[PDB]
């Protein structure tokens, strides 16, 4: 196997799920708003490549998202998803997409201000797991200081953080255009 | 370059979905019932590798689902899944499991009695598809009449049938004690 660096040996890391569930939920609203993609490892199930803006909207207990950006194409592409409680009670989220699927969604930390760390892990049948992982910023861009929080909490689970790719954002983006769909 | 049997170029292809929610739609509602996995095509997520039985019970609009068999480590192993209308209105099902995610579904065709045949796709942004599909059984046993059904409804979306492998299903399961859970 050469490929790829998105499947990784041993289960799905402990993340200690329920410590985050039991700090988060009374936060939960302060996650809402608009989140800028500032880097993510590997990921093939991710249509918007750049100006990656992601808006959250809360009712009290699950989101809806609407995400957008430049597609693949150079083209402005809108993407709707939800994250809300597993359906099994199980103490994580699933983040949910249009013509994608469900995944475990964990967010490793955040201030609600300035960054989130997330993680998404699925286990195989065979010994091995992939997942995927994201960088998110208030703004455009992150300052040091956070993405320095995110690199220790992907180090703390063994996610090789040489794996994350810088995501475009800033002036060149049509934020503004964005915003209207 | 090594590469799995479920990792095909191209996209996911198109089944007129709609079309299968006019046919494949029975005349009378299925509210309880069983159904055996006689066969699939290679699958990294799927945790049974024998005996595979899954009872269903209808509650609202989602069915759920209990899939029992022998784990590939030997041991009995249960797990709890749910189907419901995909949530953002796409014309398929979410099939969501405990400790795993929510896969898009289609029934590729049934009878509603004898066989169903069911396939998962999802589109990779690097130009491939991983698809997993299924024949099931209200019995261990299927007539090849029937096993000949599903594989032209397969052959029919380009699915390479040569993909399936039969399971493990007959006297030799412990049916029994997987009903106790
Ligand atoms: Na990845
Ligand atoms: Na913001
Ligand atoms: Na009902």
């Amino acid at each position: 196997d050469k490929i790829p660096d998105f499947v990784v040996p041993g289960k799905c890391a402990s993340v200690t799920r329920n410590k985050l569930w039991a700090e988060q939920t009374p936060n939960r609203n302060m996650y809402a708003g608009v989140w800028y993609q500032f880097a993510l490892t590997n990921n093939p199930y991710q249509l918007i490549e750049k100006c990656v803006r992601n808006e959250y909207s809360f009712d009290g207990e699950q989101f809806v998202i609407t995400s957008t950006g430049i597609a693949y194409d150079g083209n402005l592409l809108k993407r709707n998803g939800k994250l809300y409680p597993n359906p099994f009670g199980e103490p994580h989220l699933s983040i949910d997409y249009e013509m994608s699927f469900a995944a475990p969604l964990v967010i490793l930390e955040t201030d609600y201000s300035n960054y989130a760390c997330l993680y998404s892990c699925i286990d195989y049948n065979f010994g091995y797991h992939s997942d995927f992982s994201f960088i998110f910023s208030r703004s455009a861009n992150l300052a040091d200081k956070y993405v320095k929080k995110c690199e220790a909490a992907f180090k703390n689970i063994n996610v090789d953080t040489t794996r994350f790719v810088k995501t475009v954002q800033g002036s060149s983006c049509p934020y503004d255009t964005q915003k209207t769909v």
